[PDB]
This record gives structure tokens, sequence and C-alpha cells, in this order.
């Protein structure tokens, strides 16, 4: 008679409670259709199970002596030539590899225990050709690459529900990045050199911006008469806003204070707020005007629908 | 004064009523930041508008007669080198291509009526490299293509929830292909030649079937002692059953006939039926008895969860 013994990987093993003729323990498990048969030191279910197919492919089944991990192995009829090995942990996590007809590696999927993965596809030459990797909080990343094993394409997706298509140079440099926000507005990043600067464009509702991208950060501009707003996106997508007006008459001269923790700047004019732009969580902008003190906001916010909007905003 | 018009791809024009000094209408539109102008022989916001940025880039917005098309060209400096084009229909469908640095095509996107679309990326080479076909029925297709513009992978989601990997040898010939259905269960075939023939495999909740795979169909093999049942399933999924006995005696003989709409093998042995084998739509297989004049089914349904269990039913 027989203990049934569970193991990682969704897989049973059959361990007999008397040892055999030889002091081992004998083991069955069915593995496809083939049961796979061998004998152990250990009465556990631990040890090697191994079985031929009808075409003569091999499969062979290994099992740690603490029930740590198993080792599945399927092989030609060569019974050394590899079709698939998966080796899954007790903790979930598992590595399947897929070998084409050479015996060479061809995919490869990861699995953790996060529930994150990796999907790996390697070609002819045995280099990494495309790779998808999914992490917990439902984000992903595929990428590929050039017979240079550089990259040739990227495509992430993010939590917040914006993506992110690259574009990469012959020589695998970034060129071109579009990123779509769950919003449908939009940053364009055109001509990136190899520091990683180049042309940017926010595309909004009703208008866009432009500007220029730095390492640092992406700077939108708009210029109206002497004033110049600037509208800056660092890397991690953090907004901040300036302003500066070469105007040197204290009568007419803009300034503008940022509030980050508002999202708004205050514009100011002859010692006296005039106006809060907000800068919104839907990429809009509002202006509104202060009362004759410079002291409390007066009607209501209205929202910008055109750039023309900003530039009167400024003037 | 003027005008507005409204064009296919989200645009505006605004056309002059009168027209100007040489006999020809004004018109302005706004694209990004930029305000671009010309001039038609027409009143209705048809013709060609033009506009240079501050670097220089020029945009070139064409309009056709019937305003059934616009094209929306983005040149470098030079004036003829593009960095995009976009053609967009009356009907709503365009095609967008993105032009790399030295002005060759490096991506094409479509859209059609249908709200379909595809999705292509190009080489170095100005070869394809990468393609991602929706259909409206939410399906989709990503191919990866080699150095030859042979396939070396390709993914498939169909609308029933299925899915299919598909890797392809040196030659860009399929040589496997894993289904996976929306309940779990799997087909996976290996080795396949260039013919289409090669092994087969079903993974049933609980069990494996094994069997071959030629171009017209998968072929899924069970035998025990002299019967052999065989499950046969189209290239498009259609499910067929069969069994033959070897057996020549009359009263220990099974056979079986196939009932299509019901997906129900009936075997026969002796003149009197003696069970259905059902082939559920959940990839599942039941076993039921008939009474002893082959005439009504007996007890309940008992869903195998065992290949040992489908063999006994032979027997």
């Amino acid at each position: 008679n027989s203990v049934s013994v569970d193991l990682p990987g969704s897989m049973k093993v059959l361990v007999s409670k008397s040892s055999n003729a030889d002091g081992k323990y004998d083991l069955i498990a069915t593995v496809d259709a083939l049961e796979l048969s061998g004998t152990s030191d250990k009465n556990n279910g631990s040890g090697v199970l191994e079985g031929v197919k009808a075409d003569a492919s091999k499969v062979k089944l290994t099992i740690s002596d603490d029930l740590g991990q198993t080792t599945l192995e399927v092989f030609k009829s060569d019974g050394s030539t590899l079709v698939s090995k998966k080796v899954t942990s007790k903790d979930k996590s598992s590595t399947y590899e897929l070998f084409n007809e050479k015996g060479e590696l061809s995919a490869k999927y990861i699995t953790r225990a996060d529930k994150s993965s990796t999907y790996e596809l390697f070609n002819e030459k045995g280099e990494l050709s495309a790779k998808y990797i999914t992490r917990a909080d439902k984000s992903s990343t595929y990428e590929l690459f050039n017979e240079k094993g550089e990259l040739s394409f990227k495509y992430i997706t993010r939590a917040d529900k914006s993506s992110t298509y690259e574009l990469f140079n012959e020589k695998g440099e970034l060129s071109f990045k579009y990123i779509t926000r769950a919003d449908g507005t939009r940053l364009e990043y055109t001509g990136i050199k190899s520091d990683g600067s180049g042309k940017a464009k926010e595309v909004l509702k009703g208008y866009v911006l432009e500007g220029t991208l730095t390492a640092e950060k992406t700077t939108l501009v708009v210029k109206e008469g002497t004033v110049t707003l600037s509208k800056n996106i660092s890397k991690s997508g953090e907004v901040s806003v300036e302003l500066n007006d070469t105007d040197s008459s204290a009568a007419t001269k803009k300034t503008a204070a940022w509030n980050s923790g508002t999202s708004t700047l205050t514009i100011t004019v002859n010692s006296k707020k005039t106006k809060d732009l907000v800068f919104t969580s839907s990429n809009t902008i509002t202006v509104q005007q202060y009362d004759s003190n410079g002291t409390s906001l007066e009607g209501s916010a209205v929202e910008i629908t055109k750039l023309d909007e900003i530039k009167n905003a400024l003037k």
C-alpha cells in the first residue's frame, strides 16, 4: 500500500509504506498520460522518477528531500536533448524553459511569489529577442531587441493607466517617446539625443503646449509680449510652474508664486495679486481673477480651452 | 470676418467670407502651438495651409476640395524630410506615419471605420519588424519577424478568451503552438514539421490526453485492451469522437456512435447500449451507464477525474 504526497507544482507522488527488495521505497506518479516510477532511500515522496513515452521520449521528475522543489524534465528519444524543463518551488515560484528542435533555449517563463512574471524569447543565436515583464501592481513592460541585443522598441503600461511607446535608433538609444495618460492627454518627445535632450510637446484637450526636454525635466513655454510662462514636468511627472517678465516698469511687471500643494500659480502686478492659474489633476488650466484689493478671488474659475486664452491671461 | 469649418481628424479651419487682393480666400488654422495660414480658390475651407515653427520645422495641412480628407505633414527645417504624416478621412479612418531622424518610415498606425487597427514597426533596413492587429470583435494578433522577414513569434487573443502562442523555426515555419482556453484547459503542439504534422497533447483538469497532429486534425487517443478511443479536434475546434475494438467476439466487442448535437459517444456491447460518454462544453468527460435493457440511463453522470477512469469505461 501507498501514501499520497502533495508536491510543489500541483503534483502528487505515491510512496510505498513498506520498503522494497533493496531496502528502498517505490515511487509512482502520473505526468501527462505517462506513469513514472522510481525508488528512494526516503519514504516521504522525495526522489527521482522516470518514464518513457510510446515515441521513446523520456520524462524525469526530481523531487528534493525536503519537498521544497520539483524539477520536471522532458527529453527527446536520445534521453539528453531537452524539450522542456520546469522547476517549481514550495513558495509557488517557477521557471519554465522551452527548447527548440536543436535542444537550445527558445522561451523562458518565470513566475514569482508576488505573482509577477517574465516571458523571454530567444533567437537562433541564443540571444534575447523579446521580453515581457508583469509586476504585482498590474503594470507591465514589453521590450523588443535587435540583432545587436540593443532595444528597438518598448511599451510600458502603468497602474495609473498611462501608456508609453519608446522607439530607439540604430544604436539602441531612445529617439522618440509617446506618453498617453488615462485622460487622453499626451506628452510626445521627438529627436531625442544620446544625452536625453530633445523636443517636447504636451497635448491637452483643445490645445498643445510646446517646449524642450532635458534629462532633468520637460519645460513647456508660453510667451506673450515680455512675459514667459514655463510649465516644468520632472521625469517623475511632478509639475511646477514659473513666470518671468522682462518688463522693467514696476506698474505693469508680472511676477508669480507657485504653490505645489494647490497646484496653483498666483500672478501679481504692482504689489497686488491679479489672478490664479490652477493646473488641475484633469490636466486642464483654469484662470480666476482677484478683486481690486488683490485679496479675494472674484467670480468663478474659467477653464482654458485654447492657447490664445493662456496668452491673454499673461497680458 | 470668417466662418469656422469642421474637418476630418478633429480639426477646424477659419475661411474668410470675402476673397482677398488676388481673388482668393484666406485660411487660418492652429496645429500644435502654430498658426497656419494659406489661401484657396474655394471658400469652403479646402486648400493648403502652412506654418514654420520657432525651430524652423514646417507644418503643411492639405484639405481636399470636398472636405473628404485632411493630410497633415510635419517636416524638418529642410522642408522635405518628414517627421510625421497623418491622412484622415471623412469616414474616420486614418493612417499615421512616423519617421526616424533619417526621414525613413519607423512606425505606421492605421485605424478604420469599423474601429479595427494595425500598428507596424519597421527596422533600420525599412523592413517590417513587428505588427499588432486589433479587430472589431476585440480579438488581436501580434507578430514578430526576423532579419529575413519571416515569423519568429505570434500571439493571438480571441473573442472566446482563448489565447495562442506560436513559435517558429529558423526558416519561419511553425514549430510549436500552445493554446490556452478561457477555462484553462490547453492544447500543446510540439515538433511541428513543414507539412503541419507533429505531437499533440490536451491538458484537462486532472489529466492529459496524448496524440498527434496533422494539417487536417488533432487526434488524441486512449487505448485499453483491444479498444481504442479517438478524440478528434479539427483546426476550427470541432470535436468528434470514435471508438474501435479489435475484439472479434460478438459478446464482448464494443462499438460506438457519435452524436454531434449532444456531444455524446454512446457505447454498445452485444446489441445493447452500455454507456454514454459526454464531452462537455466545460472540456470535461462524464460517463453514465444504461440499465440492463440498454434503453434508459441509470443513476447519474459521473465526471471523470483521471485517465485511468476513461480506460475503465472502455473495458
